[PDB]
């Protein structure tokens, strides 16, 4: 059963109701479990920035704790910036239900930033609905075109080659990176909570633990 | 004065002439070089895919050939994932004029990925030159708004810092990357032509010569 996780950070932590309750329609319809790792935009609550956001999308999609990263902030583009910026996470930018569509089939990645803030306006929420139901609707790297299947797999497959070359791995960034930020990366409950549960790489288990 | 590269893969090679009118339009207007760097869509010409656009664009902004590199393809998804895999490579994806120049203010990066296929019909030159016009308008990283200036580059300084850590540096993905990737990406006559009378590092530019 696929594991999916929305990340929050601060801009857009006011919408995670909306973007959850959005999001939890279309991974119910498909049996998916869906985790909320981010912040709440509850008060009081621990902190995240867009760079934060993609270290935990790492932790989460790199020890398999999850499967698939929704994420985003105003623009989407920090977020998707920082995702990208890690080993094994390939993060999307849509807009608009085609482009979730697109994504699945072409790139195939494991992670997706939204918008949350520019364009999103009164009925945002049918919108979103609308785009969660086109990313999950058939299965991942399927291509499209039909015809085109095979050239974008091959270029996918490559690009996740061309990643294993062009970054560290994670224990290396664990280990390297500021620790405050790393502390403060992981310090909510939710993650606290749920991670550890479901983490199935033992090494980076032990390390984060303390 | 800026220097700009333009980069096309394969799938939109044909739209170059059309996306390079464009973005000269803008660049001439603020005094900035610019250099078609990928393909031109002209037959028998040395072929990129989007994955090695990443590499190419990589090569040019860490040597400093160009400060800015403009790239795309059907969705501009594929481009923008491959060069945020790379070091000192921070690419952004637009689809209208203000979330270029929202891009341009926020997150301020050296790389800007646009769809020249999905969205792209009559009239998209119009778009084009307009989101173009935007990109330019105002010194990078300036903040939006203008208020939110201090945490917005804060932000995007973390994400470069974060970056030293999670990429791999240049001389040792060249050394380590697939030797016919890496020859075919840098194989074209004008990229040839440009990299070795543009490039600021020695020590890259020698490793390619040969």
């Amino acid at each position: 059963a696929m594991k999916i996780a929305l990340i929050n950070e601060n801009s857009q932590a006011s919408k995670n109701h909306i973007i959850y309750d959005s999001l939890k329609e279309a991974t119910d319809k498909k049996g998916y479990q869906l985790f909320n790792y981010g912040m709440r935009g509850e008060e009081g609550e621990s902190q995240l920035t867009y760079v934060q956001n993609g270290l935990m999308a790492a932790i989460l999609l790199n020890t398999k704790a999850v499967d698939f990263v929704v994420t985003g902030c105003g623009t989407g583009v920090g977020a998707m910036l920082a995702l990208n910026s890690f080993p094994g996470v390939v993060c999307g930018l849509a807009v608009d239900p085609t482009d979730a569509y697109l994504y699945s089939q072409i790139n195939g990645g494991n992670a997706l930033s939204i918008p949350y803030a520019k364009g999103f306006g009164w009925g945002a929420e049918l919108t979103l609905k609308l785009m969660f139901e086109r990313l999950f609707a058939e299965e991942m790297g399927g291509g499209y075109p039909r015809e085109r299947v095979i050239p974008e797999q091959r270029n996918a497959r490559i690009l996740n080659e061309v990643k294993q070359i062009t970054h560290n791995d994670l224990m290396t960034i664990l280990k390297i990176i500021d620790q405050d930020f790393l502390k403060d990366t992981i310090s909510g409950k939710y993650f606290q909570e749920y991670f550890f549960e479901n983490c199935q790489d033992d090494e980076v288990a032990a390390y984060l633990k303390e």
